[PDB]
């Protein structure tokens, strides 16, 4: 993982696609 | 239902069920 | 049989929500 | 180092109720 002085991290996964309800 | 002999069947409608979409 | 089909139900539309998204 | 695991997989319920195949 990338290393340097320490400050404000969080890991976090984002997915999203645009679609409309099936019914 | 009705219990006979293997023969032709009438169309029935189908309604569907309201589900979260998948997407 | 036992138990009647459920009752045809119209489809209702749904309207999206804007919201923010970091991608 | 160690590779970067996969996403993060979204579970999801689906709600379904049995009927006559249509094929």
């Amino acid at each position: 993982e990338p290393v340097a002085e320490p400050d404000i991290m969080a890991t976090n996964r984002v997915v999203h696609v645009i679609t409309n309800v099936l019914q």
